[PDB]
């Protein structure tokens, strides 16, 4: 029977699963590592010891230990991103959706969730890969990885807490797909890794890290890049936050061994309670325990690796959403509220500026405000709100990615670039937030195809277009079907720099995505700060 | 008879002059100072010694000694600005157009010509005040003043060449109008001084200088301001250029007395030949001998005087032309030509940038180019040409004036602001130069009213509108006629910052003239240079 699969680690038994008037196979909660509990907290993951018997693979696993958003209790808009399973340090598991009948060798897609490296779950409703596996005849995997301190506490020079271990969690997941996906009908030679936000940053980090390049074929990055200012810290800064975390918990701080033994003693929620207190009073758009530039996982600085071609050469498909700053501001900036139009005075605009560029001389502040202020209309609350939203999105997401795109394309084997700007008809967040960070995911996973989810027919067609782009790219490295004559999504070349709009209108091709602002962010502003 | 007038200096006899199917009276070439010749070269002017007999005042005087443009021999576009009379150091004379019959007490307007303080003549065809005197029933004076080294050689601490003497030339002209214009039918209580470019800068400098404020009632500034970067130098920089001028002429350089005796010996054209060699290799948009911030004529820095209200409080009417950079670039920038469309490569744009900001760190260069570059279309030769034209005009004219306007309006008694953007139908310079610096003057002086000058009927109506604005402002301090209901030219207030367009279309009112660029020029760029 097709719900039984033998693997190099043991037998697993899945469940038949309905999906749009048909059925497919799902294997939920397969372990890919030893449970990182106890004195293994903060350590590199070990491979899952092989098991006897059949592993019930019919129900979702636990989610990892993480902060939980409570800003809007019961609000579906925020709670659709929270853990929907019991939380535990025993959380290193993957899930697989396999078409029925089982294929023999079809392309594989591995989903890497986001959440700023401090949160995330593979079991969210928007991450349910059954629609995509069934519609595009792919084998859909979603992995999990340790977040927060559990996955990214970095005491460099130590082997009990070296940092980046949540990245090694993902890597082991990919190694297990390389080794066992052939038994699920998947082609381990055509594995596409994809992910959004922190997951998009992860994908790019696996493109960069030599110990990861050989475990996948190509890559998709949504609203995230490895060079994003929130996505990595130095070895010094990682050690500082780790010691600062000990201070918060009354820890002996003389050695790394004593620091680590104390932290291993605390219950997980104790660590999470004080997690945000280690950030520098430098503030707001930054998360505590992120990957570290350690010399091992990342040989040198990300910028030098990028400049020298020191990265896997393949095909990539990536892009951004129109409004990437909205959540940063709602949750952390003064004067933004879920239930008002959040119009913003001149005063509040100037304070959000300062929050958006941590540690910038005053001359830099003027540079930013001069660039984003309409001085013919400088007291317009809506323009001030939109301007701040652009500042935050350009700085933290769009312009890092545009830098990555341009650096990568000089050496890679094909780049495709998209600008997603359709606001979902049924979005529960306020209108002023726009085409929000994170709200293309439901289209990539084909949720518009479910009528009771209350999407427009145009949104079903856009989701089908997008799913087909993603899967056709994963099978062949080109989103366009060969001899099917609809408008072509053109290659992104250093010369032309073309991209497309992704929305419900007929495709349009543009050039040089937000080049005006990103010249400012990627070339002018850092020069200004360097020379003052 | 009305061609004879007795003055506190002697009798003068003018000539009857035809003008648009009528006649008026003109008194050309009245001396207002002692001829500044010989050992009086470079000295403060002395009053004209009174004379016996009748002074023939029927023919134009000489023009002062000055550089003469020969870039386009015979080209009327350039030659209409050159001396049209024999040149001489004996050039301190004024000219008066008096309506017929002679008025008893009507308002007076004193024209101060431009020419970068290195050139200019009161006798140019475009400066012929007969049309304005006759049409608006004013008494029109035009003065003259020493230019070049003869008027602005500045060896501070010396009494034989203190600097600013060409400004004292103008002042003496105004003192003579104060004393004698009542005999020509002019009201010495309603004297309006006006002028363009260097003359506009002069007008503002007389508003600033205490020894000048009491000699006129109000003021008009066209395309010039006292704070313009080409309009003044420091005492140190004036001494440097003066000594450098001696080096060029094999002068003894040990003392000021010996420096000055040598320079007084050279024939005037010898000084003019080497005049441009004293500029710092710092270049292009600067003129050699300009006013100096000496502590006498200007008590303190122009910026501190402006900030503290240390200036005459009255009404002012001022404005700019759409394209102020065109001549700077044509004559001095590489890649601009009279007879091509002067489209400009990316390379040449970057070199014109460097020429437009003398002495700017490289970080400042990027600031300028980032602000004026369209990075979606950065190789457009026309946009690159227009961008450079805006850089030069904003920096050297528009944004200094906008700074002056805003500083003055806090303390003055009424400000009116215009943006002149009608290109004359019959302009002989190439189209790419646009609404050129200097080409509103012919409208202010009513030359469109002469049919054989080949202007459109709309240009006759615009000239009449403008002449009426200027004269009504000069009589009453408000350009609008009281109870005549046509659209009103609104006051310029710190809050609203309104101005009007001056062209052949019906008046329109706008707000915050080029505020985006002038925030960059007047606030951001100097801060950037200061802090690097
Ligand atoms: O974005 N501001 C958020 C914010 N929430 C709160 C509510 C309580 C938890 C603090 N947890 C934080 C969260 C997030 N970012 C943070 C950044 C800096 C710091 Cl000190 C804490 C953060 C973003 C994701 C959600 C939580 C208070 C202050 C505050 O600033
Ligand atoms: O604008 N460039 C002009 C320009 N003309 C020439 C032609 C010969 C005379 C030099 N006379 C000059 C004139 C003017 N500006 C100058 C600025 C710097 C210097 Cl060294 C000389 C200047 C502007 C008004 C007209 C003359 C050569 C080089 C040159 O640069
Ligand atoms: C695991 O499998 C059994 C039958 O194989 C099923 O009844 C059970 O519900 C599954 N586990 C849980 C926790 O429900
Ligand atoms: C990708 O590589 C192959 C062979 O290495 C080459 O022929 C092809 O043109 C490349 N495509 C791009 C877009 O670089
Ligand atoms: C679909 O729309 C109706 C109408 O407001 C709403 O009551 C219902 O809850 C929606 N369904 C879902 C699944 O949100
Ligand atoms: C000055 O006046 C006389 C008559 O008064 C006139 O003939 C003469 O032409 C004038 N001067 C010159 C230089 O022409
Ligand atoms: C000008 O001054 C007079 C009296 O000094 C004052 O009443 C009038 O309002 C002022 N006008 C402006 C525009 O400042
Ligand atoms: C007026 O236009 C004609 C036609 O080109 C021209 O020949 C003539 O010289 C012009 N007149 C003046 C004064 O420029
Ligand atoms: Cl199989
Ligand atoms: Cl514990
Ligand atoms: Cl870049
Ligand atoms: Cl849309
Ligand atoms: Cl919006
Ligand atoms: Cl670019
Ligand atoms: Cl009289
Ligand atoms: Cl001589
Ligand atoms: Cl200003
Ligand atoms: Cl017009
Ligand atoms: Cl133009
Ligand atoms: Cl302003």
């Amino acid at each position: 029977s097709e719900l039984l699969v033998n693997t190099k680690s043991g037998k697993v038994m899945g469940t038949r699963v309905p999906v749009l008037s048909s059925h497919i196979s799902a294997f939920l909660g397969i372990p890919f590592a030893e449970p990182p509990v106890g004195n293994m907290r903060f350590r590199r993951p070990e491979p899952k010891k092989p098991w006897s018997g059949v592993w019930n693979a019919s129900t979702y696993p636990n989610n990892c230990q993480q902060y939980v958003d409570e800003q809007f209790p019961g609000f579906s808009g925020s709670e659709m991103w929270n853990p929907n399973r019991e939380m535990s340090e025993d959380c290193l598991y993957l899930n697989i959706w396999v078409p029925s009948p089982r294929p023999k060798s079809t392309t594989v897609m591995v989903w890497i969730y986001g959440g700023g490296f401090y949160s995330g779950s593979s079991t969210l409703d928007v991450y349910n890969g059954k629609y995509l596996a069934y519609t595009e005849e792919v084998v859909l995997v979603s992995l999990s990885y340790r977040v927060g301190a559990f996955g990214f506490l970095a005491l460099h020079g130590s082997q009990e807490a070296p940092g980046n271990v949540g990245l090694l969690d993902q890597r082991m997941a990919l190694q297990w797909v390389h080794d066992n996906i052939q038994f699920f009908g998947g082609d381990p030679k055509t594995v596409t890794i994809f992910g959004e936000s922190a997951g998009g940053a992860s994908v790019g980090m696996h493109i960069l890290s030599p110990g990861s390049r050989d475990l996948f074929r190509r890559a998709i990055l949504q609203s995230g890049s490895p060079n994003c200012p929130w996505a990595s810290v130095s070895v010094a800064e990682g050690r500082r936050r780790a010691v600062e975390l000990g201070r918060n918990l009354n820890c002996n701080l003389n050695s790394d061994e004593e620091l680590i033994h104390c932290l291993r003693e605390k219950k997980p929620q104790e660590l999470i309670d004080v997690e945000w207190n280690v950030l520098p009073f430098d503030s707001i758009f930054r998360f505590s325990f992120v990957p570290v530039i350690d010399g091992e996982f990342f040989p040198t600085s990300l910028e030098s690796m990028l400049n020298s071609g020191n990265f896997k050469k393949t095909q990539i498909l990536l892009g951004v959403n129109k409004d990437e700053g909205s959540f940063f501001l709602l949750y952390g900036a003064p004067g933004f509220s879920k239930d008002s139009e959040s119009k913003i005075s001149r005063e509040d605009f100037m304070s959000g500026v300062k929050l958006s560029v941590p540690h910038a001389n005053d001359l830099g502040l003027d540079a930013v405000t001069l660039q984003y202020t309409d001085w013919m209309d400088d007291n317009n609350g809506i323009k001030n709100r939109d301007g701040l939203d652009d500042i935050v999105g350009d700085h933290n997401v769009i312009c890092p990615l545009m830098h990555f795109v341009n650096k990568y394309t000089k050496f890679g084997n094909g780049t495709y670039l998209y600008f997603f700007n359709h606001r979902a008809s049924n979005l529960v967040w306020p209108e002023w937030m726009g085409v929000i960070h994170g709200y293309e995911i439901e289209f990539v996973f084909g949720l518009p195809l479910v009528k009771e989810l209350n999407y427009t027919a145009e949104e079903e067609a856009l989701s089908r277009r997008i799913m087909h782009y993603w899967a056709t790219f994963a099978k062949t490295g080109n989103p366009n079907e060969p001899h099917s004559q609809e408008s072509k999504w053109p290659l992104f070349t250093t010369k032309e720099q073309k991209f497309i709009d992704l929305n419900t209108e007929p495709m349009k091709v543009h050039q040089r995505l937000r080049v005006q602002m990103c010249v400012f962010w990627n070339q002018f502003l850092p020069k200004l700060l360097n020379a003052t």
